[PDB]
């Protein structure tokens, strides 16, 4: 099979830059392992978990770290804050306070396709700051199709195009608001130690700019849905049993979430103040009845949860044999030579469009790391680079298999190929100028 | 609701316990978080799991540990020791390698019933030592009723009860073989620090001993009775997996002396598994039990809350007195005793989860190993045989509709005393 010859390549390679690199040992170990692991994640010939498996058993045996030492990564914090955001999202889709979230707001527009698209879009991104990005994706296309049916000309493409890739995009945007949304998120902060509110404070903003700057260019292009109908035909919904109660967790979660520093500070600085949050909440939500644990063991998926883990692995594994400084005397001269424009440009760039080749998250969980450490060598603040990388991840507009919203909306059998390649090569640039544009701004 | 209540009246309990109880104030609180979370695990009012993470969020707020450093107990290399034997069932069961192995084993008695029953059993114990219990059970049923077909007689319950009885048991004695196999024993290696050559020398041989003395006791009652694509894969990597678990003693030692080499072997199968292609993470992600996962870190929490706050030695001096009045051999009887009957009303690992930290830190004061009594407890909190709900395996065959609430419950409590006497009795000749 192909992957298993990817790993077979992928591991030669290993065994060659191993035998052959002509530096101090440690070096050696650290650059041959950071080759191998970035293969087999960006490849993803054997599953992103897998891999974060992969980081631990290696280190454990290569005399790098002690088993326990190294399985002590996957305990982080952000692990379980990020744990407690899937259970506070397996909550309300299991309680349906997303379908009369969508219901409710879908109906504010009495029968509009104008109205409506700029409500779907706004409701898919504002759903993917607390649940997820795949998940938003699914649970949104029959409610786009569903509305996407009155003007059921299929030779009306454009019509129905733009709404299809409008809320793929912007369950993607949405998930640059919050610590939860996308695991990049959870990495950068998890990598530089971030808060809710602190990945907030950037995140948020850069999202609520590239949700107009994406419609913009989305309209701009060949929006032909001012006139149509509406077909609001299935059962409605209303709001039930605890529908209130879910919001009002939630609503209390996030609260206690933005208000973490003061309340934290008012009552004796706990730890992870926004992790007990998270956890405070699967308790809550519990107590509460509102949902059962075999919820959460779905929602969860516990394969970002061990990728968290081998991410901050391979981090540690950069330090401990020196990788992180020795790549910082490797790009003294080059990097010297060029700006810190240049780089968050190069590096904004760079990701943007790799993005678009490999997972979003396995290239947030090689890159932050690698970033975040090298940054450190050079005695910069890991938080710029891991914080763009990590946002620069999530904008995965062009083909699909750059985040699974793209290939939904496109299993819908109707928008060519072509036609998404091509809107995500411009917003691909739209956005390295904004974030390269917010990136600068968020300096100083 | 009923259990709502339970969680009201528990936080009273410990409001109670807490300004009223004089003792020193770590002591207050170690005991009243024990009291708790000894309610929130034995009646389930909360699930397994939401009391586990209620564990941290506790010794946290109330200054016993920094957040992080109470987290870090869910990463112990017993876990992923435990996710290794998931993947490692995820992967024969989705390969389907569970099914021919009992195909392949029912088939090799010709015709016979008698030959027959007495061949369902040694394979849902087969099966419980490296899949699970409850999964065990499930994944038997069917193949159970499917022998109990030909003679269809249903006024001839006890032709057909002791049948369903002695799957539902040979699935919870089965577990108690290898580390992988019930939760509880994951506990106990957890807590004492146990490899899996070590809890394999204890657990199987009792193993080995109560299959035949459950049997014995439900026939002596009532009896009147294609290898494809890597299903040689799976089954090879199982091997060497198990293999490297045995003798991981001296290969580790002949290797370097890596720290958790069992765990390492756990997680070198979840490797080789994925790079043999033969079985999907997706797979291993569904067979794994991540509520489980998380309670053996909830578990190892309490333990460290018993320690840190010093209800350990606190009860090693309540009980001093108690303790040296009786032999260890009265110990052990009132302990094992204890638990079998215990696990009767609770759940198998809800029991190990409150009992083997408590007993395990208790005898480390009293400067004992705490091995035989956390080996103890774990293996007798699988001796679940009376009325249902007290395994899965118990109400899987009782869900039959036809197996009756008392015939259970006192073929049960036949088998009950006999397990106090087995364990009591293997737990003293492994002493010296
Ligand atoms: O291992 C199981 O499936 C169940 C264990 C228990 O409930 O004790
Ligand atoms: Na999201
Ligand atoms: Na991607
Ligand atoms: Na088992
Ligand atoms: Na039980």
């Amino acid at each position: 099979h192909r992957n298993s010859l990817i790993v077979l390549a992928d591991v030669a390679l290993f065994l060659a830059l191993y035998h052959f690199l002509p530096f101090e040992h440690n070096v050696v170990l650290g650059i041959s392992m950071l080759a191998f692991i970035a293969v087999l994640w960006l490849t993803e010939a054997l599953h992103v978990t897998v891999t974060a498996i992969l980081v631990p058993v290696m280190a454990v045996f290569f005399g790098i770290f002690e088993t326990q030492a190294a399985l002590n990564n996957f305990a982080n914090s952000i692990i379980f804050l990020f744990l407690g955001g899937f259970a506070l999202a397996a909550a309300m889709h299991h309680q349906g306070l997303d379908k009369v979230i969508a219901d409710k707001v879908l109906a504010m527009a009495q029968g509009k396709m104008s109205v409506a698209v700029f409500m779907l879009f706004g409701v898919t991104a504002l759903l993917s700051m607390w649940i997820s990005n795949t998940a938003t994706a699914a649970m949104m296309l029959p409610l786009v199709l569903g509305v996407l049916s009155k003007v059921d000309a299929d030779k009306q493409r454009s019509t129905y195009v733009f709404v299809l890739l409008g809320v793929a995009y912007s369950a993607s945007i949405g998930g640059i608001a919050t610590l939860v949304g996308s695991p990049p998120n959870a990495i950068a902060a998890a990598e530089v130690g971030l808060s809710f509110t602190d990945w907030m404070k950037f995140g948020l903003p850069t999202a609520m700019m590239m949700l107009p700057m994406a419609i913009a260019i989305l309209y701009f292009l060949l929006k032909p849905t001012l006139n149509g109908m509406f077909e609001l035909d299935r059962a409605p919904v209303n709001w039930d049993k605890g529908k209130v109660v879910t919001l009002g967790i939630f609503g209390l979660t996030v609260f206690l979430w933005i208000f973490s520093s003061p309340i934290n500070a008012a009552l004796g600085g706990f730890k992870s103040f926004d992790t007990l949050v998270a956890l405070g909440a699967i308790l809550m939500l519990s107590f509460a009845r509102v949902v059962h644990w075999k919820e959460i063991q779905k929602t969860a998926d516990w394969g970002v949860l061990l990728l968290f883990g081998g991410g901050l692995c391979l981090s540690n594994v950069l330090k401990q044999t020196g990788t992180s400084v020795f790549l910082a005397n490797a790009l003294s001269d080059m990097v010297s030579h060029m700006g810190i424009f240049v780089v968050i440009l190069v590096v904004a760039t760079f990701v943007v469009f790799l993005t678009e080749f490999a997972s979003n998250t396995a290239s947030a969980a090689l890159l932050i790391p690698v970033f975040a450490t090298v940054a450190e060598a050079f005695g910069m603040s890991p938080v710029l680079l891991s914080v763009l990388i990590a946002v620069a991840a999530s904008c995965a507009f062009m083909l699909p298999v750059a985040t699974p919203p793209n290939a939904i909306v496109f299993a819908s059998g109707h928008i060519k190929q072509s036609e998404m390649m091509r809107v995500g090569l411009y917003l691909n640039i739209a956005c390295i100028g904004l974030l390269t544009a917010i990136a600068m701004l968020f300096w100083q």
